[PDB]
């Protein structure tokens, strides 16, 4: 009457041979998970990675959390031990209802969470420890440097251990080399009874891959990639404020919403509680949102695999008509792994090969459209060395790699083929398109990649 849980997400117990690869796992489960868009995965009960980090020597400043349905909160934002944060979010569930915090249902946390997002007169205000750099403060996985322990060390090399997952070769990010604004690095949330992350999605539609290490549960709710835009249109109609474009990546806006709100608008809505030991994965596209139910700590990392590859090209183009920033080219990545075709994976380079043939494709008609509308002039460009500030569309904000058009009237700026018309007053014969490559050179990159994949 008040909140009615959804439904359950899958539940996933893999044998140790079905662990041990968690790329064929994860596209095994695929069929089943997509439907979802979050899934959980309890692991074999013998795999135990041991923690590693420390409660009095490693600091944070956690953001300060409003907690109010509806209301604006930027995406990304007092100092705090993990011992001395502990400390406050035990103190803080145990004052708030008047219990010892083991006892406390997670069925009630969970009612008493939406029934306080939702009232205007109560005030409660959290802090979370979110979305803290690896780099930084640590992985709470074993890696190489500190001694390790015989136990630490059986776990360096594990495929679900955070820290490799990106790095794998099955990853199609393993080959690539530029920063990526830490879509490589695990990243670590430091939680307490309340704190709560808005409902997402991943940067370029990823996968996300989620681990609790320890502490009270993580309570999620998990919406398909196919409902995405029915999310997006209901939101839009109660929150539109959230959808005034941003001047740039670290703008964005997001907010707690009741799952119930998107059930009676028909969207699909997931729910589970993650434990202890767990994962949570993520699909492309899946929207989540959630929050703790006590002191946690957990980890979590982006994954493109060769089943996102796709995706990604969508993505890119649904981020260029909002006018979006990228976090990197989509087209840069595709041509350094074809670059490398000769040491990628075989399903990789198939799944790059493919893509690339669309890529060649649509760049033959943007060029052939531009040269029609009398940009003749044209130079070679080295779009990867420019920073990315340096390369975007005047207009929709896209990371240029394969083509630009530059105009002498305005120095310095840039525009994808898409919006020629937008670049300068001057006529089209002042223009220049800047390209990386002749469609000559791309084809022969492409027939590496079906070499290597045979
Ligand atoms: C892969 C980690 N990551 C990337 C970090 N930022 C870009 C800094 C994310 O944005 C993950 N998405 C936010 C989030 C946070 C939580 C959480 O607070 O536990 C759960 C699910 N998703
Ligand atoms: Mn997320
Ligand atoms: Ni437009
Ligand atoms: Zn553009």
């Amino acid at each position: 009457s008040m909140f009615l849980p959804p439904p359950e997400c899958p539940v996933f117990e893999p044998s140790w041979e079905e662990f041990a690869d968690p790329f064929a796992f994860i596209h095994k489960i695929r069929p089943i998970a997509e439907q979802t868009g979050i899934c959980k995965v309890r692991p074999p009960p013998d795999w135990q990675p041991p923690f590693a980090c420390d409660v009095d020597k490693l600091h944070f400043t956690p953001r300060i959390q409003r907690l109010n349905e509806l209301e604006a909160q930027t995406r990304v934002k007092r100092d705090y031990t993990l011992r001395t944060f502990g400390e406050m979010a035990d103190a803080f569930k145990s004052d708030y209802f008047n219990m010892p915090v083991h006892m406390v249902p997670t069925e009630l946390v969970e009612k008493e969470f939406w029934r306080l997002v939702s009232t205007i007169e109560e005030d409660v205000t959290v802090e979370y420890g979110a979305d803290i750099a690896s780099k930084e403060f640590g992985s709470g996985f074993p890696v190489r440097d500190i001694k390790l322990s015989p136990e630490e060390e059986e776990y360096l090399d594990s495929g679900w251990n955070l820290n490799n997952m990106p790095v794998m070769e099955q990853s199609v990010l393993a080959h690539i080399t530029a920063d990526i604004c830490g879509m490589k690095l695990p990243w670590l949330y430091v939680g307490m009874c309340f704190s709560s992350f808005c409902w997402h999605i991943e940067d370029h539609w990823s996968y996300s891959i989620n681990y609790l290490h320890w502490g009270e549960p993580k309570t999620w709710y998990g919406v398909p990639g196919y409902a995405a835009e029915q999310l997006e249109n209901v939101m839009k109609k109660l929150a539109p404020e959230l959808f005034v474009s941003q001047p740039d990546l670290l703008h964005q806006l997001v907010t707690i919403m009741n799952p119930n709100t998107l059930m009676t608008h028909e969207v699909p809505v997931y729910r589970t509680n993650q434990c202890a030991g767990e994962f949570v994965i993520t699909f492309p596209r899946a929207y989540h949102s959630g929050f703790n139910q006590g002191f946690n700590f957990a980890e979590a990392v982006n994954f493109c695999t060769v089943d996102w590859l796709p995706l990604g090209r969508q993505c890119v183009e649904h981020y260029r008509l909002l006018h979006r920033y990228c976090v990197f080219s989509h087209d840069e990545m595709i041509c350094k792994m074809a670059s490398k075709a000769d040491v990628l994976d075989v399903v990789v380079a198939s799944t790059v090969q493919k893509d690339m043939a669309i890529m060649i494709e649509d760049e033959k008609a943007l060029r052939e459209t531009v040269r029609k509308l009398g940009v003749i002039d044209s130079e070679r460009m080295d779009f990867e060395l420019l920073p990315d500030d340096e390369r975007q569309c005047v207009k929709c904000k896209t990371t240029c790699f394969m083509s630009a058009i530059s105009c002498s009237c305005k120095p310095g700026l840039l525009v994808c083929l898409h919006h020629v018309k937008e670049l300068c007053s001057c006529p089209p014969y002042k223009y220049k398109l800047r390209y990386r490559y002749t469609l000559d050179d791309l084809y022969p990159m492409m027939n590496a990649l079906k070499l290597r994949a045979e």
